[PDB]
């Protein structure tokens, strides 16, 4: 395992669909205003990225950066397949060279199966192909300092694991220093026995938060008990990456916005959301932790 | 309009798959051994189902139906392709049809649209589509005594209405006086401004109720808000239909469970999930 700390986050696609050169600048400019200590950038195709002008804005902006990705059916380490787990080995490759070249230590989100409404059930072979591929994967990233998050999601964007105790199960299977449980507030409001469950049972395997409303939209008007998650953050003495996100069919690719089913927007202004946001993850888990 | 009595359902998948003679029994003995007043029938493909065995066993048992279903992308009423929504005219006939042979009243579920992920955002004319179909269906019903509800689903299994407030504008649209909305916990859990709000708002016009918990397995073992929404309804005055309806990927219809995602074996024992979930029920809206 490599150094964690308590880190706020804002998810590139809050600002940005795409990591042109002003899709990038945008997005780090948003999280750095916002008062984030990191943006996490959106690796869902790491061959696109300019990593020489993207460390040049993050040392402009002097902000940290994370990476997160869902994988697509032609990169699903869950295929059965072999070719397309392979692909899926090399953009998770790719993706863990961009986050390195950045100085960023987690690479989290969906990245043991593609993002997506599976038509069935998965086999044991769809899972051990995902474990076996986050043990490759876990390897490639430790010798670069960099933990590997897990993200749990919904039944209807993925298959595999809807749970952190089925996260917990996984990843007693992968079996590895630097692969954590992530865990996603917006997930959890659907799948989960209660919000303090999982995170009391993950304890020190929980290396990535996502902070998301019931329906994505503005944090504290929908059913999400924060109130509750952070109790049980805070009992854990959680000192990690916690990033708030969103996603409007008005910034992001068509590819993801459809994928997330987001017909409808709750918010115009990505500044003043991820402003208002990061003021509620700080009132609900405190300004800071430091002890005498 | 046909009359709602306050009376507690549950859902075939429940105990069953299939309405084979075997499932159809299985279920009938399930709902009617805890306690329930009607079986909520799963009505996918309406020519499946044999219509007269089911009476015998609904009259065996001395329990009442309802009817539910989801159209596919073949029977799709907001298709822009007036030839796939003749095929789902046709088939909501049938499952009126059905209903009415079976001494039902209400034909819920998502009956407006193709249950599960659209490929993107649904056009006006998807809208108007729906809202035609369900006036047709509203006229075809009404002759039958048979309500409508019209049930709002979440971003996943729908593009046309995931909340109760878009569920009433369509409803306005169709104008029907047999038209309701129908409202599900587990679809409000992920798209509703807390559990009271859409209840206040549909008032009268709420015609239906599904129970299901955040994760669709045992009631109160998840992160739904019921004590908010039966403190609603009783602001309401809610009387009317209410099904305990809960998934296992144990109990398998293999079109619906899948569609539905259905991942996780959250129950096994169907006679222990149904009895406790009408305990549930009745100890917070008896
Ligand atoms: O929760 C989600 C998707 O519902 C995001 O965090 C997603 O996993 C993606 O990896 C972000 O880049
Ligand atoms: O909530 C749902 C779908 O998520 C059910 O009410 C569905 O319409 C019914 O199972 C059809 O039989
Ligand atoms: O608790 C984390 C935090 O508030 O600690 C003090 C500063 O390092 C902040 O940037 C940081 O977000
Ligand atoms: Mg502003
Ligand atoms: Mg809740
Ligand atoms: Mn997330
Ligand atoms: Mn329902």
């Amino acid at each position: 395992a490599f150094p964690k700390r308590l880190e706020y986050g804002g998810h590139a696609l809050v600002w940005s669909g795409d990591w042109s050169a002003a899709g990038a600048r945008k997005a780090i400019a948003g999280a750095a205003r916002a008062g984030y200590d990191y943006i996490e950038i959106a690796l869902l195709d790491p061959w696109q990225i300019d990593v020489a002008l993207t460390k040049d804005l993050l040392q402009e902006y002097n902000l940290r950066a994370h990476a997160s990705l869902g994988l697509s059916a032609a990169t699903d380490v869950t295929s059965t397949d072999p070719a397309i787990v392979a692909k899926g080995d090399e953009l998770l490759r790719k993706a863990t060279d961009v986050l390195y070249a950045l100085g960023g230590s987690e690479l989290c989100g969906v990245i043991y199966c593609a993002l997506g409404k599976y038509p069935g059930p998965a086999s044991r072979e769809n899972r051990a192909n995902s474990v076996a591929a986050m043990q490759r994967l876990a390897d490639y990233a430790a010798d670069k300092g960099i933990n590997i998050d897990l993200e749990v999601v919904n039944r209807y964007e993925t298959n595999i694991m809807n749970t952190g105790l089925e996260g917990l199960a996984f990843l007693d299977e992968v079996n590895r220093p630097n692969a954590f449980l992530h865990l996603d507030t917006y997930h959890m409001n659907i799948e989960e026995n209660g919000m303090a469950k999982s995170v009391l049972a993950a304890g020190d395997r929980l290396g990535y938060v996502h902070i998301g409303e019931s329906h994505r939209g503005y944090l504290g008007t929908g059913n999400v008990d924060f109130a509750s998650f952070f109790a049980a953050l805070k009992q854990i003495d959680y000192r990690g990456p916690i990033t708030f996100e969103s996603f409007s069919s008005e910034i992001v690719d068509p590819k993801l916005s459809n994928t997330l089913c987001v017909w409808r927007n709750l918010w115009h202004d990505s500044d003043d959301l991820a402003g208002k946001a990061l003021e509620f993850i700080k009132q609900r888990y405190g300004s800071h932790h430091h002890h005498h």
